[PDB]
């Protein structure tokens, strides 16, 4: 079994957890799929490959409208290939902040259909345990598609990578009990109230300027319904989230139980009979913290880009090097798309060739490979950058064009940026700030933040 054989890349859908999924077609059928392709080197493997090959054999077996449907499995001596079907809503949260009216009732069909899904997967013993909204895609992008849950059973098998561009918005969805090391299934119950929580009111339960903070309230596991928003929710779904937020799990509520609950029963109906006045401030709120969460890992994955990007701007000037024999430091197409190849292996005539395009538009001669290198690495970084941008603007929800010092504190205690670091580099790229910042700023920050 080759996974190259039967499949081939069309392009990437992200990097989740564990690994990059790629969007995949197969050969012969055009099927597409989503594929998590995870690094046996770069990630770390928990049990021996025999209790993995059985955990994936009983996955292909199972089937539930609310979980992602695993199709295949391939291995070689550097990865692992998983084989999912693919869904193209994208994530829960980012649809809900786009509405314009959320209810109970809204909430409501959002838990019953996670909570029919991670039921089914405990009644074949299959934990999550790093369940939260990310992990919560949609089959299409409207308030009307199904949910698919994600990444179920990937936690007991792998290592959860420690980078903090993988680790954002972790914290706050953690049942107490995996903190400590003793854990079973009811932790996704956990998780699953806390997302519920967020949804009824847009503000998480155990909240914090950093992930120790946060942390340290998930651990105390202590929490309000003080603010004022949880005025406009039921009685009977508090009751809920209380028994989802059992701290002991053996008193915690079950996930089969969850679903039986007078709140899931009485909302979930078909037609509408109780009041459903919008949760205003819950939306408000949520987009605040999506805006909040998406902000802070584009910054990461933005300083991420730009030290891979410095990597690689070397290396394909020391490839081009060699290859230029000449000295005359002008390379022909063959030769740029060979070096560009050769530093891939450290879809491609095409990627060389758009390059050339502002380069030398009429295509006459030679090129200088040093006006190459620039222009291709701009292009590899321009996702990075464009996403660093939109999220900015999205966060930036009144259009002033500026971020408070107040909101800089929130979005780099996310991404773990020292506080007495990130204000000393503000200091260096305007001595005269008056506690707000553009976004060319907020750029220079982080490109001060990364050596830069
Ligand atoms: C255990 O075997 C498998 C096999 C395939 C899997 C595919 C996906 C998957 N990831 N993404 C990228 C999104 C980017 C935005 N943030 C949320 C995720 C996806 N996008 C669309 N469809 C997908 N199926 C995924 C996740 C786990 C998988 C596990």
């Amino acid at each position: 079994a080759i996974f190259s054989d039967r499949y081939k890349g069309q392009r990437v859908l992200g990097k989740g957890s564990f690994g990059e999924v790629i969007l995949c077609k197969d050969k012969i059928t055009g099927q597409e799929c989503a594929v998590k392709v995870i690094s046996k080197r770069q990630v770390k493997q928990k049990t021996d490959k025999e209790s993995l090959l059985r955990e994936v054999q009983l996955l292909k077996q199972l089937d539930h409208p609310n979980i992602m449907k695993l199709y295949e499995f391939f291995e070689d001596k550097g990865y692992f290939y998983l084989v999912g079907e693919v869904y193209t809503g994208g994530e829960l949260f980012d649809e809900i902040i786009s509405r314009k009216r959320f209810s109970e009732v809204d909430a409501a069909r959002i838990i019953r259909q996670v909570l029919s899904g991670i039921t089914y997967m405990h009644k074949n013993k299959i934990v999550h345990r790093d369940l939260k909204p990310e992990n919560l895609l949609l089959e299409s992008k409207s308030k009307d598609a199904n949910i698919r849950i994600i990444d179920f059973g990937l936690s007991t098998h792998f290592e959860a990578s420690k980078k903090m561009k993988d680790k954002i918005g972790t914290a706050y969805y953690i049942a107490p009990e995996v903190l400590h090391g003793t854990y079973d299934e009811k932790c996704d119950v956990w998780s699953t109230g806390v997302i519920l929580y967020i949804l009824l009111s847009g503000c998480p339960p155990f909240n914090g300027a950093n992930e120790y903070d946060i942390l340290k309230k998930v651990e105390k596991g202590k929490y309000t319904f003080e603010l004022p928003q949880w005025k406009k929710v039921s009685e009977s779904a508090k009751d809920l989230i209380r028994k989802m937020l059992t701290y002991v799990p053996s008193m915690r509520i079950s996930a089969r139980d969850a679903l039986d609950h007078e709140w899931i029963q009485t909302y979930t109906k078909e037609q509408i009979s109780v009041d459903v006045p919008s949760l205003d401030n819950a939306i408000l709120n949520i987009r605040q913290f999506q805006g909040t969460q998406k902000l802070a890992q584009a910054a990461l994955l933005y300083m991420g880009s730009k030290l891979t990007s410095q990597d690689e701007t070397k290396e394909l000037t020391a490839i081009f090097h060699k290859m230029d024999k000449n000295g005359d430091g002008q390379l022909d197409r063959a030769e740029l798309i060979e070096g560009y190849k050769e530093l891939m292996r450290m879809a491609v005539e095409h990627e060389v060739d758009q390059v050339l395009d502002a380069v030398d538009f009429d295509k006459n001669g030679y090129i200088e490979y040093s006006e190459f290198v620039t222009v291709a690495m701009d292009r590899k970084t321009l996702l990075s950058r464009e996403r660093l941008e939109r999220a900015f603007r999205m966060f930036d929800s009144d259009n002033s064009g500026k971020i408070s010092s107040t909101e800089l504190a929130t979005i780099f205690g996310v991404s773990d940026v020292d506080s007495e670091t990130w204000k000393s580099v503000l200091s260096e790229v305007d001595k005269n700030n008056d506690g707000e910042v553009d976004f060319d700023e907020f750029q220079q920050m982080l490109l001060k933040l990364c050596g830069n």
